[PDB]
């Protein structure tokens, strides 16, 4: 791919809020235009090195929060990245909690997801002629997922240790019906908007994708119902500590996943027809 | 908005069939084109006063029942009548039933929904750069909904108090495996096609919408499935009692919503980022 | 509509892989374009005669396996086939089971299915003025389901006499999550990605459409979970029992398909509004 400025290459990817990027900590960083046969990725990509692993931080909103969830040009983001030849994506995200003891404030690292998106116009890269259907049945990269949830467990934080993300379309939040049944009848744990079709892209080009999602709200389950304005406070009062979770588990990313605890990194090998 | 003719304001909206307008009783009347950034509304706007209220009436399919559920353009609709002023809309449909005491001729009021739609193309009237979440737990606007419930008992309506709306896709009905979804695992009361987007959009425009329903079939439940004939029969059997109840509601909505009963009146107070 | 070469016409179509087509059977085998209002058809339609019979046979992935499922024409392909005159559509699939007795190698006749697609961008051919929404309860044509089970039975072969189909959306394959939501909650037996919205067209069309699904996996359920290559290889190496059937059931298709067992033939008379 053409870049500028050119030859710019990456090990790692962040996707996540722009308050994740720490310009006190990334060494050297560039914004990058990087072309993709999608247009522009939400924003720039900003390439630096944390203790010697090259990141490449992309803000799926965009800086200033202006790109909502439905209208993210998650190809053009996936593909930056894939280009730029990073072999790990760690996702920062805010999520609801489906229950009690997930509570606002916890980490949560997903195992499993639940799609119900209808309006995000392309869920693959494959549309022909090559048709490619990748196995997505353990959908996040069991390495990265095993890395983050070490990293809160020795900084002291709450990380539960699997979950399923219910994946709605928004940017509404869900009505109530809808939460039973996420909750009740899919016995789902998180909900959030982004992760489809993020992580589908992720696997397809054969990335180690993983998200460290952050709860912010019970979404109708408390007194008051989730607000964008809870969302959004309880995330910045948070950040901080995803930070340090970040900061602590990428210097460790600087090899390759373990393709045996990677469901995606071979992907194409038996997907493509 | 420019409005030709112009400077015509409204104060309560009315989306339905368009056998709901009665000349008989709307003084003034006058059909309304209202710019809008989405393109044309569903048909003409007809403004005109009811008891001393101004209506704003728009048939959703367009006169003729020429726009299926799936090709109606929400967003200029919503658009135009926020345009025009209005705070109120009563929203007129015809739904199924997936209960036996939910009965053909009988009026529902629901208070929530499930979204099964996929192809309506735009949930939201904010794509970015102010990205807008409202908080739709309690969907429908309950100083509204309770007018209906009250008028409709007045005039010695059966009026069901409550209920879960599935909106689906279209506009084929559906499969009776689709319908024991509805029924038995999402325990949903009543099934229909234009909800959403429609209320999404009413709740970010800040407007107080409530569905008066009325009962027109059993989906696949009853001896022989439902068919568009069987709709459209009821209902039109069935109108004149809407209007009766319209027509009761609409001069008492003079005033405004109550704050503490209208869910969205005040969405974008915490919605936006 | 205009054909080249002109004049063709077909009495039944055949919608599947381009394997099940054998030039050693079929008599006087011409490509044919048929224009549609929707564009190209995913190939050349081969139309030609079996015992007699005038077959139209469409692989939906085009020779080679070139489009996926979401990229599929479906309203092109179901126009072109109704626009030759074909009153009977059998489809062949390959798809998922989601319980140990329906296993790999044995044919199902689904008689429902639930429609978890929603990126397919046109799910009818009726976007107004006359707004239409057909009755699909029963969304198979019984007749034709009938005629499949009984020519598997005459050849010896297992073929599962009912089934619930979940169609999904893909490329991607399900998560465990999603699979038990289908499996255990929705209670489906079956799974794939190109029922939807092909039966809805078929249906509109006033076709008689049955599927002869073949089991080609257990989806997550496994030992592994499915993959493409597992798919590809189980369903060529079933190929010849399909084409058997096919080939035994289509001379038998002559006539007409029985109104009182098929749902569709007569769907307009009380769709249309
Ligand atoms: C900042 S407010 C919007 C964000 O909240 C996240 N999220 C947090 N809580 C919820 C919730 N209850 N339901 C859905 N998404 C949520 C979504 O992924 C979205 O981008
Ligand atoms: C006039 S026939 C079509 C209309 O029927 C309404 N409706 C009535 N009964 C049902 C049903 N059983 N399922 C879905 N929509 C229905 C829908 O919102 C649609 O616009
Ligand atoms: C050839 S691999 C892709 C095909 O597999 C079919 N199919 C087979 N097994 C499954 C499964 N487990 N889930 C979904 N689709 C499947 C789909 O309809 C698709 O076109």
């Amino acid at each position: 791919e053409i870049t500028r400025p050119p030859g710019v290459r990456a090990h790692v990817g962040v996707i996540g809020g722009s308050g994740l990027y720490d310009p006190g900590i990334v060494e050297n960083p560039v914004e990058v235009k990087v072309s993709t046969p999608y247009g522009n990725p939400s924003d720039f990509i900003v390439v630096g090195d944390v203790a010697g692993v090259k990141v490449a931080f992309l803000p799926r909103h965009g800086r200033g929060h202006r790109i909502p969830p439905h209208a993210i040009n998650y190809r053009a983001n996936i593909w930056a990245l894939k280009a730029l030849g990073v072999k790990w994506v760690i996702s920062v995200s805010a999520v609801g909690s489906l229950r009690e003891d997930y509570r606002p404030g916890d980490f949560v690292v997903p195992d499993q997801f639940i799609d119900m998106t209808k309006n995000r116009r392309h869920y693959t890269f494959y549309d022909g002629p090559v048709t490619v259907h990748v196995s997505m049945a353990d959908p996040f990269c069991e390495d990265l997922r095993q890395r983050l949830i070490d990293s809160g467990r020795r900084l002291g934080y709450t990380v539960h240790e699997r979950g399923t993300y219910v994946c709605i379309e928004g940017p509404r939040f869900s009505t109530r019906a809808e939460s039973r049944v996420w909750k009740d009848v899919f016995k789902a744990d998180i909900i959030g908007m982004t992760l489809v079709p993020e992580i589908n892209l992720a696997c397809e080009a054969q990335l180690c994708y993983a998200t460290l999602a952050m709860v912010t709200d019970y979404d109708v389950w408390a007194d008051r119902p989730v607000t964008a304005e809870e969302v959004e406070r309880v995330m910045i009062s948070n950040v901080e500590r995803a930070r340090r979770m970040l900061y602590d588990v990428i210097p460790k990313l600087a090899g390759e996943p373990e393709l045996e605890r990677c469901s995606c990194c071979r992907a194409l090998d038996t997907a493509a027809i």
